[PDB]
């Protein structure tokens, strides 16, 4: 019942997701002039490197909040890819497979702490 506890979790998270090679396309901002059609296809730019600033920033409230900015990442990169046959894609899927096996929990002891706080 720890309802500060997702913090650390979601920061042993996120290395978890630096280490695995899955995440390289994702770890940093896309240049917008490199890939230059980026910003008329995705209205906002998410990565992990983000997402951990926020995080240790103290600009996320809960874990619902970091959810949802991950979550953008791997939809911002289905919205980009032009087909299947992308490594981009492919990888984007299986980490957001692990990502969604791993924050289930945090979610769910965060929520039941509030519970808790609020019975
Ligand atoms: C811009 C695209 C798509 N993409 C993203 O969308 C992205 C980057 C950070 C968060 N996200 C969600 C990943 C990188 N990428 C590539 O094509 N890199 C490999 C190309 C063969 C050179």
């Amino acid at each position: 019942y720890d309802i500060q506890a997702w913090k650390k979790q979601c920061e042993e998270l996120l290395n978890l997701i630096f280490q695995c090679e899955d995440s390289e396309p994702f770890r940093q901002p896309v240049d917008l002039l490199e890939y230059p059609d980026y910003r008329d296809i995705i209205d906002t730019p998410m990565d992990f490197a983000t997402v951990r600033e926020t995080l240790e920033a103290g600009n996320y409230e809960s874990p619902m909040e970091l959810c949802k900015d991950v979550r953008l990442i791997f939809s911002n990169s289905k919205a980009y890819t032009p087909s299947k046959r992308s490594r981009i894609y492919s990888m984007s899927l299986r980490l957001s497979a692990f990502f969604e096996e791993h924050i289930s929990s945090v979610l769910s002891d965060y929520k039941s702490a509030l519970r808790f706080h609020k019975r």
